[PDB]
């Protein structure tokens, strides 16, 4: 009600943050000021969490999250509530030797694509340039990481004509330039761009991992003001939505006042497949869940009755009614804008022959008011459901082109989505528990 | 003798139970009452299981069930026994809204193919509706499940001409029908209709999942009988034939005086790929073995060492000989009906390379008076044999025209089938201790 | 009401008389049972019928039947109320020689379609055999003929692959056997069996007529009952309602007191193209005529004048809306079940330009309160339209999926079927005199 944007906050943070490390920079920063305790993966975790609980992160790659709140008074029984979603998004990734010679007095840099072929929607879109770099001051042996973003400069793009087409329009080297371990890969310009933006010199440059992505900030959109537009809505939308309603939940938690375990949990690659070991099947959830009720308890804890209790939500967008093609369409199983939170059902695929994970949700939004809709036509809930052995459910908030380079949603999603995951959190156990054995 | 029918009660138990919850459902009777105690796989079993061992069972989304004997001198070194092997079988479902408006007075349903994009053997084809029913009884707050079974009423077929194509031919709502979450979902005369088999009322009814499968009762056939025609022999077969061989076994069983642990687990969504929290790939075999042998001693119990003495048997069906197509198989590898057990070999696949699950399978047969036939051309062995680390043979017994609607076989083949799974629960751990080390 | 089943007796009629003969046996059985005389063809009529005129039937071939009531106060100026239909439907025929030997094993038989180049649809079915045996006694000069039927024993089935595809899986010769005219021809197995259900030695067996046809017994299908699932429907459909209405209405005839001559006549050969001299341009129906009238008074009788005022409703089957397949009906030409008898008008063909056959039916309908149907899109109806000269209207009982091994109809249609013909032999000549000259 007047706080619906939040759509807003959502704009602004896709904008702020363009690349999966600025992503989970960001929720890092905002689970900390939440008082969320980050948590090392390398080091054990015995002496970091006590018999009280509390609330926790941690990080793989700087890409891969996983947010969690333990109760005091968690058992196995209890089980895990569980929120799935993906971080990567669809880009242009600079090439690790960049480097081509002029054409003409045109600067180039090699690129590819990540996660597709790419379209011709990428084609006359402005491009900044952002992402990780790796650098070592002067008389260390310390590697460090430092986030670099261009915008709201657009550095390159990808012209149309009015890896051989697609391919993009961007004095001499100092001895300490050559001295860089990347001075032959990536040309002197770019390296001292980057080198400015993060505040070291170039010399001191180890690696990157830099992509290109549209600087076009997002915007509410249509006459009524009933759509959001913006760049990089797959999976950054449903990654908020679930991460902002884990925050609004443990608000009002205690944790010592607390028997639940929930956790929204953020993989990088899945728009390449999953596994690798930042994606869903390199299994952070198992491991933040394994080491937590380990290091919680003295007494032994099964985890096969943890995961026999628990419900996943594997969040991954669906498709909005497209009304100008209604055949790819099945009627009374499309979503539409400003409605709420859509259900992936398959025929084939995970969720055939599980009606008990739709009738839960279905309940669960009829406790908190929500709307549901229906969807039928390397995922992450199939592989975290055959991973854990927990009933997994796939829901997501519908947006139309998806995998366009800009995407469109309800302006009202975001807060919907929010809201539904909210509930969600908060009611889940209750509902769950009067399905009893099934 | 005179008792290889067992094909008679084959077919009546392919008739009486045509979903994946009727089978299990099945199982779970039969089992009980040869004193398989039920376990939940919701509750911790340390407890429920003690140093005598027992005869047990646990079932995951009523469509995936492990049945186990733990001997009460088991030990790591001793392995399991396993025969691993599916209950799903391809079907058209009845789709979460299967409402479709009248087509000049017709009634008709949407539904999904299960398994494969279906055949023209699915037209003209008498089809019942059955399934699970989800149900919570008016002034209550528990969900419960009903099971819901036309036969032998085909209430509906696929026409061909003399999800467009492939469709389906099959007063006024009440205020309390209009109460049921399901009312705008189905029609209300087929939400009648199953309330109606199930013993309860139309707004009670949560959510359903409901198959539409062949009512055409199975037969002997040929003019001699060697053959028996029947609907979903893949594997529902193999899953009769291993689960009838184990019970048989069972019999002569004192679990006190028993060393051994043996199990026949049977899988959902093989015919989707596996890669489901109720498939091969969900690892109840694994969470079954782990759970017991935790649950049984107050010693640790190395899993390492189970399954690197385990032998699991992959049974999934193979191809008989179709006179009518010689050119497809290959001279000297291609089963016949009547035979025996037939072991599935690819030169490409898992069994490549492990020449030792053949040896000791023919040794097997040999020591029982079985014989052995041979097929070279998300499977679960594979899944199993990687999942476990422990040797896997893929077998099965043979059938003509299978993922048809009526598939045939051997009349003797349930039989053979049975023959040859209780020899090896009797035989395995004999005969695979004299490859020692290999 | 209550009786329209009579889809039973319809039912059992299919499931117990698979081939034409058993058809035309059965109706054989069914006509001198209510008091109808057999005549030989082959003999002279004139003394077999008097004055009184009577009920007759004759039949042609064991495959073709004229049943017939002639009134005694018939005259050619009367004309004769008929109905054809026919008899013969889609199957698979035993060759000559039907000798295959065999395929490592396996047993199977030569045969051919009939009819047809058949379907898809006869794959994975389950198979009978019957039909005609042709034998002489031991020490006999008489060759006889025996019906024989496997029902419910499927003896083969046509397999699909998970007159070289389409072929069919299925001790020593005894002197006596070899001296068999079939011994080389049918394998020793075949003709023991055959032999065994006829009640003689294979030794005696001349001859054999035998088709391969589904064993499936139909049923009333669809949730609210609408529907009759059963195989061989065109045109045993219209022949069964046919023949029945005539029975029906033989029932309340005393041949003293009638001026009317009504037959129903079953032509075999219809899905050959009827050029048979058991087809209907084999003429038994004109036979049938000519020599009553001739026989039946001493009088000259100018058969022109007969056919001249003649009504000949051509019952053959037309098609169901099929809703999933709009495109190939036409608008307002299209009949659904269990409405009534269906009209067959085609632009081209023989009805265009014969607005007076319609208007009758209409009229019929009219006084008997049925209704009548429309569908526009070697039948008989043109060929016994030329061949006597008489007003012919094409009409049936429409079905869906004709020409398929099993097909689908009304559950009403065999009793409105029966109803709307027992109206036609009650009304014809009574409507047809207002139309006078024309």
């Amino acid at each position: 009600h007047n706080y619906e944007d939040i759509a807003q906050e959502f704009i602004d943070f896709i904008y702020k943050n363009p690349t999966t490390y600025h992503v989970v920079s960001f929720f890092a920063e905002l689970l900390d000021k939440h008082n969320f305790k980050y948590l090392s993966e390398k080091s054990n975790w015995q002496d970091s969490i006590g018999e009280d609980g509390g609330k926790f992160y941690t990080i793989r790659n700087g890409t891969n999250l996983s947010a969690f709140i333990l109760g005091k008074n968690w058992r196995a029984e209890k089980g895990v509530g569980v929120i799935g979603s993906h971080v990567d998004a669809l880009t242009v990734k600079l090439k690790p030797v960049s480097f081509k010679d002029t054409a003409e007095g045109y600067g180039r840099i090699a690129v590819a694509p990540y996660g597709g072929t790419l379209n011709e929607l990428w084609l006359d879109r402005d491009l900044g340039i952002g992402g990780r770099l790796l650098y070592k001051k002067k008389g260390t042996n310390e590697i460090k990481s430092a986030l670099v973003d261009s915008t709201p400069l657009p550095v390159c793009r990808i012209p149309s004509l009015a890896k051989e087409d697609q391919t993009i329009p961007v004095e001499p080297p100092t001895d300490d330039e050559k001295k860089s371990p990347l001075f032959g890969k990536h040309c002197i310009h770019l390296l001292r761009y980057v080198a400015k933006l993060a505040g070291v010199e170039v010399s001191e440059l180890i690696q990157m991992d830099l992509d290109l992505f549209d600087v076009q900030k997002g915007t509410i959109g249509g006459i009524g003001k009933h759509f959001l537009f913006a760049p990089r809505l797959d999976d950054r939308l449903c990654s908020f939505a679930a991460m902002i309603a884990l925050i609004c939940y443990a608000k009002d938690v205690n944790t010592e006042e607390s028997d639940l375990f929930s956790t929204v949990t953020l993989y990088d690659n899945e728009e390449i497949g999953s596994l690798t070991r930042q994606g869903a099947k390199g299994g952070l959830l198992e491991s933040v869940v394994e080491r937590s009720s380990s290091a919680f308890t003295k007494k032994p804890v099964d985890l096969h009755t943890v995961w026999a209790n628990s419900i996943i939500l594997s969040a991954d967008v669906n498709h909005l009614y497209n009304p100008n093609f209604p055949e790819v369409y099945l009627k009374n199983h499309f979503p539409v804008p400003n409605v709420g939170i859509t259900l992936s059902l398959d025929p084939n695929g995970h969720m055939a022959t599980d009606v008990v994970g739709t009738a839960l949700v279905e309940e669960l939004a009829r406790r908190n008011g929500d709307k549901v809709q229906y969807f039928q036509i390397g995922t992450i809930g199939p592989s975290l459901a055959s991973q854990t052995g927990a009933r997994t459910i796939d829901l997501g908030i519908a947006q139309l082109s998806m995998h366009s380079i800009r995407a469109a949603t309800g302006s009202k999603d975001v807060g919907l989505g929010v809201k539904f995951f909210n509930g969600f959190f908060k009611h889940w156990r209750s509902v769950y528990d009067e399905f009893g054995e099934l």
